[PDB]
């Protein structure tokens, strides 16, 4: 009745979550024409059956939205029961607002696009904004790291119990402070005038610094440097979705992180090699849960 | 070409709004029958207009609404060119987000029954949330009474070149940072860890402080934090608020409060809330609102108000 | 599986439904804020569940729409698998048509709402038209109160077989020759030019008006005097729906009705108290069938 | 701008409509394959035009229905501005209901089938029941035959001052007593009790009785009126029917009819039946709908047509 | 669960379909008014019901697409579990592009009606175009003859293992030369400047027409008569749906062919009794199977 | 009214077909994000404009998809009275069919995605099939290099009275037959029998063979074609593509292959290309595309293009 396919050869995360539920991914012929087209095939029937396509990581976010969507799309057609989008990392999560510009609002691109092309359920994780799950009608399972991150922090920094957990921008003040609250102890706030002005109390304590993303870490390594001289006695960097491309993994090596934490929501195994200090937390149980309960008309509210 | 409806009988903002564009309101026949079903029918043909119905302040927001839905879907089959909905404030726009209950969306709800009622087009103002204008897929104008707060506070606080712009909570960050970054002062920050205390982030000692926030409803909030500003070494404490609700106890939390003023826009009618409470200044929001209109209508540049007041 | 929620307050319909089926009615959390807006929260898992949400009381129609199109989406974007709004009595149902003025079509309006938010299927009785049910692109079942009229006049009216069924304008025609014609006996009709026209023989005879709706009582008080004018001997008033706001009550009591039925498809208990010509049918056996039926397959169209 | 195209070959009306606006109708290529299939080609440019395409009155009424729809769809994705369709009588009406039975509302799948063929406008006359506007979310011109119908009674027959409207079913209630009320006369009522016997409400004695229905098929109703309305006192007896169908043994059984005249409008054509039947006088519909046409196209109030003949 | 549908009085491949599923048709209603209105009424609950309509054959078209829609939407608001339009004959099939005209797209037309009618799923056979499947959203099954025509070309014509598989036009190009292809022989083309362009070699060897359709037989037989100057030994003629509209049935006894094949997609019985060469190839158990395939969730790409 | 964007910065045919409209590409902010996201953001009021967004040919096919959409989204929530798509190559077309495999329709699925994201409008060249014009439901201007391919053969090929006309494979055939007619000469079509090799039918001999195709991509069909052809008596081979692809080893695979000349369009840039392949010669488009817009804005008839070189 289940059945499970992977997006791009980014083919790990995918694995991970087929083997909880003791599957073997489904067989699909995906690749790239000489002239840039993507090119997939479902490699066997589908017909009334209840299908997880898990988003891939070949980090071309354009290559691996089309490749989504052609997919579910070769399933609708073929007659599967339901489909559902596991997308841990919501392509265009930042663009979900104009700003005062004459931008687009991408997200609800995206949803639209996920949606007309035929998807019936989406699960993902953290959404960069809760209200995109208001892009859809169709359901959205937004599922959060929150948990998986207080016990990281609570099982891997000494000091916590009087920490701060700060934010690298104005915007995250409902993430940290929510953090802030469920261990009980101080939140403080920054924001690029530049010059990067710091809110809050981290004199002598811990500073861990709390982001749904981080891209080129610009922000996340000068968010610690300000840290540093506000008196922080050390500075981590916990980011649900670690993407680190460009100057990124160069970046934080040379900024004094004691460690930056990351989900597996992309594939880190590379950017290790090149660095250290970066640390994973698995979500895989948390999407096979997730996937097993969204099958089973079982609760997955709790995962929360 | 153009023609502009109210909705009930909250006809002040509408009537402003009709005699800057030197229009009269349209005609409509509007009541509630016996069994409290809404009834609307044009006095007139708005065939092939350009047609924008204002949005009441009465009180009661799901009569307020079905009217407003009404009234678009009524102009629609009677073939209006194009229906735009002029909502200075978006019912239900606090219910933009599952917020990790079983609890419904309820602004893409009317997102929705607006879309399907009929509209063409929304110009609202200050979104509870920005993300709102993604709940539809027609255009969307989103108004900022920023520039009018920001002229406000000029004029009227001595001592803007050194205050402190205050968010009530956590999610009003942007909003606040937005202003401060303008007026080149420094902001501050308001988080309430539930039961049930408030904690202060960010210097108000011996500033002016204002409290900033998109709406204002019993202002249990605000009060509690116009007493935590002071508490940390504010001189004085202002309230801003773009959306006046003002119900229950507001009035009287606020006559208590040690607010030297509490200023809101009248995208809510503030008149009568007024009389009750001399503490209330009002900005009048109708010179944006029907420049909006007049905008959209030419093809003009809209965007030209969100920095710019008229 | 099967799941009943109820609207507003008015819980003794839904209460009367749910214990006919051996079931507790949903968890729900309703309430309004301070500043009007309507408040829900769905207290139990509805995964894959076939959902029945019962339209609430509480005399406030745009209250009680919109409380019932936000129960229908909260569980709509939960994952229950179908969502079936019951609607006793279909809201705006009265404003179907233009009528030759610039008037919107409401209950075209209402039922595209009913869909947009997400019901999959409508359970309602005695639609005020039966175009109404070509209103939706969803199935809707539209239940009679006719059979349960019929047994009632049969069984409490002795001269029955001679009596006179009427309506009280020209638009209810097709509805009283149908009972006048299910009993064999006469019709008659009133029209109102005001002066009341009546056609038709009620001369020394019973004389039953039947209506779909009863709202101010004044179209139905007026017509109970000119019947008595043309020399009925006894005069009864048959309403499905009775929803009796304003002077109605006053109104009732004050005419000769010999009584008033009505079904039980509003709440009737407070206005019973303050008017004792009236009766009810209870609709709720009726009711939790056709949502039986609904749910297993079997047919619904026997209830009619 | 403007520009109509007529369907099939039964092109009076529309050539009429067109003669009235001062226009010819556009070039079409139509014509049926021989395995049944229908052909259209627009033979000109409808690109940001302003197109009517007027319902044939050929019969066979699939074949119709689909040839209209194929112009709808030919037109729109030839960029026509806007695609109207006018339909005098409109297709599969009296299945506007389910009726207690498991039977399909054949009217919302043709209101659902004009939609998404791409049809933005409808202007019909007379629906069988006014509900069949909610089953488009497009606007609908619904137009009435009464304000002619009125101006025909009032023009031919002497005792209309004291003559009884009559409706042959339990449904035509609303539409007689409307009629009745204008022209301040009575109104009766036909009812069938089905087997299979009438009866009739309402005096008719020593008055002219006048039957008025929406639509008349076979007549068989309608003849067995006439007689239940002669038998009951009737001076002498009319049939005003707006949509003339007159199909199978229809001009038989009113040749043998008491009717003093059936009169039908020409939403339907009748030139043919005539020749048949002395009978049938032929109201001429072509100016209302110009009217309707020209009026939609200048943004013009339609409203005018419910109760003044043009 | 499953309930077969007939359409018009073409009842005999909708007879044959119930059969092989050990199923009677289901009771329906069918008629024309004296007006000419198509009314339908379905004769049973369907309610819950996976429910198969078979396109009937009375000819006229226009006539029996209703009929389908009609159907198809009776089914849909009775809360049918799904609705399959079975079409073997896809009608409008060759108005499918604008052709360098202002002609409409009626397979969008039709594909669009079907679908808002309420068809959930379209089983078909040889569209006249494999991008007709992309007119639809809902999944289409299109089922090949191809098989079915090999078989019968191997079992009936002696000298096949060195035939030519000829087309009737420029466009049948893809069609006979996939023929030509799984018999390894020859094919060729035949193009109307009129004056009729032959290109490849049928010099003394069968000459078997393919095309998926004839409605004429115009183009048909002379492509005959051509083939014939060109010195082909026999000329058979396969098509997949056979119109035989018109002057067709004296066209064809008066061409050479030394028979015609057509499969049962359309009614035979009566145009075999006025044409001897006609043979029918039976599409009722591969119609059946799809039928039985697609309730059952089991793969029908195999009947390919 | 007009506005015209380019996609990327592979702006030389959006340039072009500005130039030849007496306009300016509009001001577009774009630039791709360092995690490979695209950002879009229009420099200026688009609102009540008639827009047309130009696809650009930077290669990467689902950059430049995903670009495409992002402007159409961005224009049409900025309130654009009408946004098109001008896309002379369209993306994913190869995949119009499900090819008796489990594969998707990915045409329809960029039809679907091109609509919701907010067009109203395509303008295209040459569709891989016709009926792809099929896969929206919105007007598609499908146009033909057809007219520009005769013209150029006309007047560069001095046997093209007698020369043949080829089709590289069995789908191609009805393209090649309406040249080979309307230039009153002979066709030739190729197939091949996959394992794996190629067959002729019609005569070339002694004759100038043209290779027609809608599309080539790494050529290894039309080099093979050359050599069939020329195997078959052929005096020489010339290739004619409307969408000049040429990605992989098609550069070299052409200098190496008997092609007297390579013609492309410039629907997809070439002049890179070009200076590595001295056999293609380009003709430009950019002159039946600005005359389509314009037509498309005016209300002119653009069928005129079908068959004549403006």
């Amino acid at each position: 009745n289940i059945k499970i396919f992977s997006g791009s050869s980014h083919q790990d995360l995918s694995q991970k979550i087929a083997d909880r539920l003791g599957l073997e991914l489904g067989k699909v012929v995906t690749k790239k024409f000489s002239n840039q087209e993507t090119c997939v095939t479902i490699g066997e029937s589908v017909r009334g059956e209840d299908v997880y396509i898990v988003q891939s990581g070949c980090g071309e976010i354009n290559d691996n939205l089309m490749e989504l969507l052609i997919m579910i799309n070769a399933c609708k057609i073929a007659s599967a029961s339901r489909v559902t989008a596991v997308i841990p990392c919501f392509p265009y999560a930042r663009q979900d607002k104009k700003d005062k510009s004459r931008a687009p609002i991408s997200a609800k691109l995206v949803a639209n696009m996920l949606s007309v092309a035929g998807a019936d359920h989406i699960i993902t994780m953290d959404l960069h904004a809760s209200q995109i799950q208001g892009f859809f009608d169709i359901p959205v399972d937004n599922l959060y790291a929150e948990p998986a991150v207080l016990k990281w922090i609570r099982e891997n920094i000494s000091e916590w119990r009087n920490c701060t957990i700060v934010s690298p921008d104005a915007g995250g003040a409902k993430r940290v402070t929510s953090i802030a609250d469920r261990l009980n102890v101080d939140f403080a706030l920054i924001h690029k005038e530049d010059r990067m002005v710091l809110v809050g109390d981290v004199k002598d304590r811990v500073a861990i610094l709390v982001d749904d993303m981080a891209d080129t870490c610009g922000t996340i390594c000068h968010a610690a440097d300000k840290l540093l001289s506000a008196g922080a006695t050390r500075v981590y960097a916990i980011l649900t979705h670690g993407i680190f491309s460009g100057p990124a993994i160069s970046r934080i090596n040379n900024a004094c992180f004691e460690a930056v934490v990351v989900t597996n929501t992309i594939p880190q195994e590379d950017k290790m090699k090149h660095c250290s200090k970066i640390q994973v937390i698995d979500i895989s149980m948390i999407l096979a849960e997730a996937i097993r309960r969204t099958h089973n008309g079982e609760s997955v509210s709790y995962l929360f």
